[PDB]
């Protein structure tokens, strides 16, 4: 129930396919809520590994003390481990899938380990003096400019092209016209049956403001405008006058 | 025992019926005093949740240390997480309300954490491999200017539409000129008791000075020059002479 | 044992009395060494609550590490916080009275942490998942011209409210005449046995110029220049000349 | 074995001699190496408390981080501060006297900290919840013109007045002409023994010149510069020659 | 195996050996690669304490944030972690000498740490009650001109009397021609050795060449540029040409 | 499995065998990122170390913090450092080589430490009192100008001379041309294994681009373009048109 219509986007669902079979890094990049997550979640879905596990990892929220414990995991004892040893993201991930939103914040300290993860596949967990080899397909993705950060000196250079093999820039929504009706009368169905109205579908009036907005939001913002609509509507079509004080 | 007089107040009010039902997050804006965690407290009341826990939070009054850990929680261990696993803040307020004040007062650095929270309701405890998913309607609020401070990249943009499904403008109270005098009265009467004096009323001269003060404070400075009053008052009402050192 | 003569300092005094019964936030304001301290103090002697503990705290000397720690208490889950609960301030101070001295001293960073302290009575420990609430009434005092560093943009808006029920401005000491020659018979007095000399009183022609001098210590500078004058003096009373050399 | 001829220093001992019972601090100014500190460790000599302990200090090599926790002491807590709880400075001294060398070296931000100290002799340990009192001189000593520094802001008006009880400006030793050559000898005898060497004393020749250099170094330099000839003398006298390389 | 001929290093060896029997500070200048380390590990096998611990540090190399730690040492406690009491450079080197390289580029706000240490030699641990006294003979060595930089405000003087007990300026090796031609045939016997090649000696017109290069790295750039002939060489001696591309 | 074709490279491969059996720095030049690993690397290979460890890092990228952890090591002791005793890439390359990338986009604060390390490899750990020795052969490279920015000041001179020794400049990739075909060919045959397609060889209409283009990125780009082409290609030859787009 995933909508792809305009050519950029459905450019994007071929592309997908062609490497569905990739065991390689990519690196997402658009506006945030340009929907570069549901990128993620669907390459896992047409590959081969679709039936293993998916593991969706906020990178930023993880504290910088314990992160390479976190992900790699620790044996039983090796500085305060308690008695028990405990598995790491990656070996959770093992055959599946590691998705990394928001990638692009990360202590450089950070950044230069899991270096010499991608490439490899090998790595040590703390304290365990025996090399553990796991087969992992990495994903990352970010709002930011990552082009730029290079230049900045905030994000080492030898990392994005290990990761930068394969890039998918999502466009903004403002660029794409044909995506916005489709979209936004999916989410209509979606919030009528939840909150149950009896809404069904746009004005031609209320259809030529949605198109002139140029959605500094994206795809986000759009489905937050119509959770309001849908709440404030009354009648069974939504007028440009509904939208007019939400715009 | 609230206030509600003036009109633009009174649309607000007629709104948070409507989303009684909602178990969306809501934006909260306005000056400092214009009663922004009444509102936050009373949407959980009017709601369907009204009996289940409603957690407040400074969230400046956080340690960056601690921050990750005590809002996701832990297990039982964390480089010393001591011999238990230990609940987060959203754990708490599972099936409840969970409110962030004064929300603009954070780093950028703890704003990007929060995240895929909002949206997603999906976590990570410390040292846990597995994924918790939990129902917790979030309230926010500040008394900056939001919509700016993105624009000054001082807030993160990807944060603001997530949290901005809804958006509350509590007007100054120099706008509402009706909620004034019945405020103070009902701030009078509450004092009068606690204190025990024999004050009443307000007298007509010092109701005009009332109104001709732009109220920087808004509702709170007013809270407090009346507790003023009282404790200086001798009579059974209140004049313009009392106020008159007081503005 | 205090020194209370000039009329507005005596306009001071009841002030204090009428508010003995009244529990809420007082800020002291003013030069240097003008009894922002001994004034507070009073306050709680004149008070219901005199009887109980009162809690003296500068808040200027805590870390910012531990800020947040030591004030509002914390539990076993503070990272290696050893084996035991400890309480806060404001938890000790609990029926009681806490005074905040240099309060304009904190950075913008700090303050936001005490917010919902100083208005709602209520907090978190670090750890602790149940609400504590606690009643003290609070002191506060500052060297800064408090009004004009809101206007600055230097202290929040947001916090002054919650502190500024009560506002006393203590003048000036060279604004204070009639509280000059008796505080200097009562440090006289008090040195004299301390180190126990045979002075007795001042000359005429030593007084004169004595309050000709715009005590920009107001009284420290004061009580210190006497407590240096007994030390330098010869017989029972002191001259002219033994002064004009410290001014 | 310390020198005392020139009138100007004569009176300054004589000022030593009647505070000897006088317990309050003392602020010592001049140029480096002018003996502020063997004036502070000789008031402490010749003061009532002589056999109490006497706690030298440089406020300068105190780490930033732990400077609060160094002064006050501290309990089991906080920190992570291990599992040991510790005495501070301020205890250590209590009845006794604290020497601060180099207070004007101090950041603005830490004077602030200072402040309930000094004056009270008042605090609270880190993490402990009992308020200890201690009996404290102050002993301050700097390099710099602490007079000009306040009325440039660099310096707290508040903790001059606290530590200004006692003024002690030490002159340069260009404008004492009697103490060099005394002091002199005094040096050339020392370090005469320490090397064993066979020198006596100075040259009328040599005499004159020490005069005529306007020792920028006051009595470190001199120190030394004897130091340095003692090394290089070979006969019984030390002539204008060999200190014509050093001068 | 180390060459003096010039009479400015003959002059300088002379005056090493006069201060044997010293136990006071020393401060090397001149520009980089002079030999300020050897004669400064020099001094010490000439002096009495040859046998004593000689301790070499870089004051640059040390981390701002654990300069106090390591140099005056800690207790257990007083840190973040460090469970262990542990000594310091300065406990390290007593009865010996230490050795401060590259001081001069050492931060103002660091300086002023080490000054109550250099002189008196005394100090208290991070964490420690207990006065520690240690017997240090400290040498110092700079590429800097230390002797300007104090007018320039960039160095302090009051450290500056504290070091500068001996001074010693190294020339330049352009000065120093005398020692050039000895130098260089002792590295390129020395190479040879190492590296086994067949070379002997230079030509003159290699000779005359090596004179006329003003050495901006004096012995540093010679010991290399003899390191890179060798390695090259083909015959038993080394012609102006293999140089030319050198200089 | 290095490519050497073109004449500056034919000529250089000779340099490096006359040096084999030389333990001394080298410096190479160059654009970013050109064979200067490869070169490095290389010369590890035919030296006497070349069955001990080889060490690659890049000193830049590592943040200021742990920069200097990072290099000499550390103990349980200073930091916050936790447990972990570890080596550092000084003591972990002993024996054999290390290999410093981009040295010349440093920071002045940063070479200034290092300086005793690279010329004397010798070091104290991080709380370590123990003096440690290491043999290590030192590579240096950069993409910066290096002796003109230390006209500039932007490079210390003092370290300059030490790593000075050797110095190699190496070609563009522009004007090595005979080495493009050769070297894209086998870069080609490693993906094509890896990936597993179809792709035998180039077609002579991709060779033709292969000639006349701008390579700004040298042998990096080269990487890139081929990993990406590899990927996206279909058929069994590489045509000039699916290159076209990369550039
Ligand atoms: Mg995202
Ligand atoms: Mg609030
Ligand atoms: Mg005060
Ligand atoms: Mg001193
Ligand atoms: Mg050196």
């Amino acid at each position: 129930e995933y909508v792809f219509e305009s050519p950029k986007m459905k450019e994007i669902l071929e592309k997908i396919k062609k490497i569905s079979c990739a065991e390689c890094p990519v690196l997402i990049t658009g506006e945030s809520g340009v929907g570069k997550e549901v990128v993620a979640r669907l390459i896992h879905k047409l590959s081969d590994r679709s039936k293993e596990p998916f593991v969706a990892l906020n990178v930023a929220s993880i504290p910088r003390d314990i992160f390479e414990a976190e992900l790699f995991g620790y044996e039983k004892g090796a500085f305060t481990g308690a008695v028990s040893s405990k598995e790491g993201f990656f070996e959770l991930a093992d055959g599946g899938t590691l998705f990394l939103d928001e990638i692009g914040e990360l202590s450089l300290e950070a950044q230069a380990k899991l270096l010499r993860v991608i490439e490899s596949g090998k790595f040590y967990r703390l304290g365990g003096r025996k090399e553990i080899e796991v087969n992992v397909r990495i994903l990352a993705a970010t709002n930011r400019n990552i082009k730029e950060l290079v230049k900045e000196g905030k994000f080492r250079e030898d990392l994005y092209y290990r990761l930068g093999v394969i890039e998918i820039e999502i466009p903004p929504l403002r660029e794409r016209k044909e995506d916005i009706i489709p979209l936004a009368n999916h989410f209509l169905k979606k919030f009528s049956r939840k909150y149950a109205k009896e809404v069904e579908g746009f004005t031609k009036s209320a259809q030529e403001l949605l198109l002139s907005y140029p959605w500094y939001g994206n795809v986000r913002e759009l489905k937050n405008v119509i959770e309001r609509a849908v709440l404030f509507s009354e009648g069974k079509f939504i007028d440009r006058g509904e939208l007019s004080c939400l715009v």
